[PDB]
C-alpha cells in the first residue's frame, strides 16, 4: 500500500505491472480549486488542504470540449476522444513513478495537443508507465481548460482574461515543484513535452516569465508557438468573444455583464457555439487560443523569440514526414480516408478555399504555383500529395524549422526531428502516409509491449526513441550511446543538420524542406 | 562467401559475417540475400571508390561524388537485384531522352540532368545543372565526405556513405 | 586466451589472437609469452585509462596522463614480468626516499620527483616539478594525447600510447 504525502494531503496509489517489474501509478491527483461557477473563465485558484487520504486510483474527468464524431467506429479519429467523463471539474495530473521509489528521478511532463478546442491526460498513447518502467523517470500529464472554457478573452479583464488553460498548465508545474521530491523526484531535472498544441503550450512556457522556474528543458513534437493556429490576435479574440455572447443572449453593453451572463450559460450552449463564433473556419480553426495578455504572454510572441527574449535552455524540435494528410479529410473535397483520394487540379484549388479562407487569390495562386511545378505532370497523386505538403509545411514543419533556427541563434544547443515511419498498425488509409499524432505512441513506448501487435523493427525503434528523450530529459543531449546508433548533431543556423527517425537507419540530414520554407516564411506571410 | 572469398583465412569470412549480420531485426527473411549483396558491392566496388575519392582529393583537387539510386523502369533483371552494376550507363548516354522507347518522364528529365551535369563537368570542371533550381552539387572533401544522390525524386547531398562499412574494408579486412 | 575470456566467442578469441600476434618477427621465442601480458594489460588497465582520459578530457577539463615505466630494484617477481601492476605504489608514497631501505639512488630521486608532481598536483592543479629543471608535463587532450613517462634515466613527452591496440580493444572487441 503506497501513500504519499503531499503539500496538500496525502494521495495513495495503485501498483502496475509493466514487463515484469512494477510503476506506481497516482492517477488523478487534483491541483486547483475545481474551476465552477463563479470560478468559470479566471485563472485556476489554488488547492487547499483535505486530510484525509485522497485515493488516485483512476483518471479522472476531461475537461468540457466538443468531441470528432466524423467517422463514428472508427478507432483512427475516436482513439483521440475523450476517454473519461466531461466535466468542468476536470483540474488533475497523473504521476508514474518508477518501484522501487526512485532517489532524485528526472520529470517528464506531457501537455496534450488538441488544437487547444480538446485533449484529455488519460488517453492511452500518453500513458507514461512504459516510460516509468523502461527508464525510471517519473511521469506527470495534467488536463488543462480548452475551448472558450480555457482561452475566452477578454482583454485586461480578470474576470475573462485569456490564457486560463495555459494558467492551469503552469500551475500543475508548480504543484511539481512543490510536491515532486515527495514521490521521489527532482524538480531540478524536469522536462517539458507535448504535441501539436501541446507543443506549442511548451513553446510559450519557453517565453513565459512565470514559467522560467519551473521547468529544465523542452521537448516540441509537431508544433510551435509560431504556427499560424496557435496565438489568436487581440482583434479576433473579441470579435469571439462577443460573437459567442451574442450567439447565446448574453451581449449586453457592459463587457463584466456579458461574463457574468456566460457563467450563467450550460457548458454545453458553450461548447454548442463554439464552432460558430467565427464566420469561416477551416478543419484547422483554433477559434479560442493563447493571447497576448500582458499576464502569462508579455508581447507578441513572434517580437519575443525574434529578440531572443526567452529561457535559455537546449530544445528538442521534430515534425512528421506527413503532417498535413490527417486534415485533408475533415473538408478538403475528393478526399476519402476509404479511397485513394487521386484529386483533380479543379479540386485541389478548392481545397486550397477550404484550408486558405481568405487570402486573397493571388495568395492562393501562389501557393498553387509554388507547388503544382511537377516533375512529371505525368503522376495521378500529384495533386492529392499536393495538398498534404502545403498543409503540412505551411502549419506545421516550417514554423517548427523557423523556431529552432530563432531560438538556437541565442547560443541554446537544439535538436532537431525528422520522424519517417508509418506504424504497422495505422488505422488510416497508405495515401495518408506516416500522419500527424502518430510518432507519440513511440515515444510513450507502445511499441516496447510484445503482446500487442507491433512489428520488431518497430519495438527496436521505440526502444531507441525511448532512451534519446530520455537522455535528452536527465542530460540535455539526445545521444543513444551504446548501440552504435547515429550520433544526433545540434541544430545550427547555417547547416541545420537533423535526425531522421526510421526503422531501417538513422540519417544527419540538411537543410529540411528548404525551398518550400523559404516560400512559407519569407513571401507567403500576403 | 567461399564463392566470393577463395582464399580468405576462415577467420576472414568469420569477420564479414560478423560484421553483416548483426540484424535489426532477425526478423527480414531477406536478411541473408541482401547482405551478400552489400559485402560483394562495398568491398568490390563502392569503398574502393571512396577510398580513391578521398584520398585524391587530398591533394588539393576538386572532386565530386554521386550515389546513383535509380532502378530503371525497363530493367529485364529481377527486383531483389534492386539498383545494379552497369545500369546508370544508359543514363549517362541519354537513352531515356528519346520518347520513343517507353523509358517514363520521370527517367527522360533524370537522364536530362544527367547529361547537362557531365557535360559541365568536362566543359567546366563542375558538375552542375545551373538552370533549373537544381541541387547544387559539393565537392567532396575528407572531413566531411558530401556526396549527392541521383534519382527521380529528388536527390539530395548527404554524408559519409557506407561509413562503418568500409571502415571495415579499408581499415580492418586488408586478414 | 581461454583462461582470460571466458566466453568470448571463438570469433571474439581468434580476433585478439590476430591482433596480438603479427611479428616482427616470427623469431623470438618470447613473442607468445609477451603477447599474453599485453593483452590482459592493454583490456584490463591501460586502453581503459586512455579511454577515460579522452573521454573526461573532452568537457574542458585539464588531464595529465602517465607511462610508469621503472623496475623497482627490489622487485622480488622474476625480470620477464617487467614493470608490473602495483609497484610505482611504493614510489608515489616516497618508500625510496628511505636510504636506510636498499633502493638505488636513481630510484630515489624518481620517487622524490613523482612525490613532488603528486603533491603540487593535489595543491595546485598541475603535477609538474618546476625547480630542477625537469620535463613540463603537458595536458592531454583529445587530438594529440601527449603524456609523460616516469623512469629513472629521462622523462619523455609522448604521444597516443598503445595507439593500435587500443583502436581494437576500444572499438572493434566490444564482439
Ligand atoms: C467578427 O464577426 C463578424 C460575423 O458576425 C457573426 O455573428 C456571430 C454571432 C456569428 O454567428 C458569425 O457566424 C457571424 O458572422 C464577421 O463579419 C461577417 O462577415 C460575413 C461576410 O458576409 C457576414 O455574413 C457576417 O454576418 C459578418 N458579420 C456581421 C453579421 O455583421 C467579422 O469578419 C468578424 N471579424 C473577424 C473575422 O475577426
Ligand atoms: C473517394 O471518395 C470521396 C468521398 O466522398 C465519398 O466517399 C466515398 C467512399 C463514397 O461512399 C461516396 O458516396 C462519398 O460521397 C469521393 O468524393 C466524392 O466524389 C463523389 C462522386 O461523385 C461526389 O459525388 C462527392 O461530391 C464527393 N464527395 C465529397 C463531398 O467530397 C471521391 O470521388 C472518391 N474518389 C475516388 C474513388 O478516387
Ligand atoms: C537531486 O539532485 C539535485 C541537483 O540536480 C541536478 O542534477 C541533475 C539531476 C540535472 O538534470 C540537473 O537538473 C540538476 O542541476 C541536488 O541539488 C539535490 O540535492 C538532489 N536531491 C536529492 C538526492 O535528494
Ligand atoms: C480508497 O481506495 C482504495 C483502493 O481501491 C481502497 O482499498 C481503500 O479502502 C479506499 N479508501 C476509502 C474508504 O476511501
Ligand atoms: C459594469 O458593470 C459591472 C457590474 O458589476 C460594474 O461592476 C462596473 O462598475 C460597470 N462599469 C461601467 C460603468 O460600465
Ligand atoms: C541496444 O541493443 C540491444 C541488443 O543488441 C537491445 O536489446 C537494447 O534494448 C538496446 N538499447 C537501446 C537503448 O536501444
Ligand atoms: C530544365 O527543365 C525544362 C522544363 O522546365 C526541361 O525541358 C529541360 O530539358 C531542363 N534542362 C535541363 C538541362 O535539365
Ligand atoms: C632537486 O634536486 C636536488 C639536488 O640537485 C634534490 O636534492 C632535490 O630533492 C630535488 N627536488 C625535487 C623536488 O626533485
Ligand atoms: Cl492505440
Ligand atoms: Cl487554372
Ligand atoms: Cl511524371
Ligand atoms: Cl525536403
Ligand atoms: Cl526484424
Ligand atoms: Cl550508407
Ligand atoms: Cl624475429
Ligand atoms: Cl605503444
Ligand atoms: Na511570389
Ligand atoms: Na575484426
Amino acid at each position: 500500500d503506497i501513500i504519499i504525502a503531499t503539500k496538500n494531503g496525502k494521495v495513495r496509489g495503485m501498483q502496475l505491472t509493466v514487463f515484469g517489474g512494477t510503476v506506481t501509478a497516482f492517477l488523478g491527483i487534483p491541483y486547483a480549486q475545481p474551476p465552477l461557477g463563479r470560478l468559470r473563465f479566471k485563472k485556476p485558484q489554488s488547492l487547499t488542504k483535505w486530510t484525509d487520504i485522497w485515493n488516485a486510483t483512476k483518471y479522472a474527468n476531461s475537461c468540457c470540449q466538443n468531441i470528432d464524431q466524423s467517422f463514428p467506429g472508427f478507432h483512427g479519429s475516436e482513439m483521440w476522444n475523450p476517454n473519461t467523463d466531461l466535466s468542468e471539474d476536470c483540474l488533475y495530473l497523473n504521476v508514474w513513478i518508477p518501484a522501487p521509489k526512485p532517489k532524485n528521478a528526472t520529470v517528464l511532463i506531457w501537455i496534450y495537443g488538441g488544437g487547444f478546442q480538446t485533449g484529455t491526460s488519460s488517453l492511452h498513447v500518453y500513458d507514461g508507465k512504459f516510460l516509468a518502467r523502461v527508464e525510471r523517470v517519473i511521469v506527470v500529464s495534467m488536463n488543462y481548460r480548452v475551448g472558450a472554457l480555457g482561452f475566452l478573452a477578454l482583454p485586461g479583464n480578470p474576470e475573462a482574461p485569456g490564457n486560463m488553460g495555459l494558467f492551469d498548465q503552469q500551475l500543475a508545474l508548480q504543484w511539481v515543484q512543490k510536491n515532486i521530491a515527495a514521490f521521489g523526484g527532482n524538480p531540478k531535472s524536469v522536462t517539458l513535452f507535448g504535441e501539436s498544441a501541446g507543443a506549442a503550450s511548451v513553446s510559450l512556457h519557453l517565453l513565459s516569465p512565470g514559467s522560467h522556474s519551473l521547468f529544465t528543458r523542452a521537448i516540441l513534437q509537431s508544433g510551435s508557438f509560431n504556427a499560424p493556429w496557435a496565438v489568436t490576435s487581440l482583434y479576433e479574440a473579441r470579435n469571439r468573444t462577443l460573437n459567442l455572447a451574442k450567439l447565446t443572449g448574453c451581449s449586453r453593453e457592459n463587457e463584466t455583464e456579458i461574463i457574468k451572463c456566460l457563467r450563467n450559460k450550460d457548458p454545453q450552449e458553450i461548447l454548442l457555439n463554439e464552432a460558430f463564433v467565427v464566420p469561416y473556419g477551416t478543419p484547422l480553426s483554433v477559434n479560442f487560443g493563447p493571447t497576448v495578455d500582458g499576464d502569462f504572454l508579455t508581447d507578441m510572441p513572434d517580437i519575443l523569440l525574434e529578440l531572443g527574449q526567452f529561457k535559455k535552455t537546449q530544445i528538442l524540435v521534430g515534425v512528421n514526414k506527413d503532417e498535413g494528410t490527417a486534415f485533408l479529410v475533415y473538408g478538403a473535397p475528393g478526399f476519402s480516408k476509404d479511397n485513394n483520394s487521386i484529386i483533380t487540379r479543379k479540386e485541389f484549388q478548392e481545397g486550397l478555399k477550404i484550408f486558405f479562407p481568405g487570402v486573397s487569390e493571388f495568395g492562393k495562386e501562389s501557393i498553387l504555383f509554388h507547388y503544382t511545378d511537377w516533375v512529371d505532370d505525368q503522376r495521378p497523386e500529384n495533386y492529392r500529395e499536393a495538398l498534404g505538403d502545403v498543409v503540412g509545411d505551411y502549419n506545421f514543419i516550417c514554423p517548427a524549422l523557423e523556431f529552432t533556427k530563432k531560438f538556437s541563434e541565442w547560443g541554446n544547443n537544439a535538436f532537431f526531428y525528422y520522424f519517417e515511419h508509418r506504424s504497422s498498425k495505422l488505422p488510416w488509409p497508405e495515401w495518408m502516409g506516416v500522419m500527424h499524432g502518430y510518432e507519440i505512441e513511440f515515444v510513450f513506448g507502445l511499441p516496447l509491449e510484445r503482446r500487442d501487435q507491433y512489428t520488431k523493427a518497430e519495438e527496436i525503434l521505440s526502444r531507441s526513441i525511448v532512451k534519446r528523450w530520455a537522455n535528452f530529459a536527465k542530460y540535455g543531449n539526445p545521444q543513444e550511446t551504446q548501440n552504435n546508433s547515429t550520433s544526433w548533431p545540434v541544430f545550427k543556423s547555417t547547416e541545420q543538420k537533423y535526425l531522421t527517425l526510421n526503422t531501417e537507419s538513422t540519417r544527419i540530414m540538411t537543410k529540411l524542406r528548404a525551398q518550400q520554407c523559404r516560400f512559407w516564411t519569407s513571401f507567403f506571410p500576403v
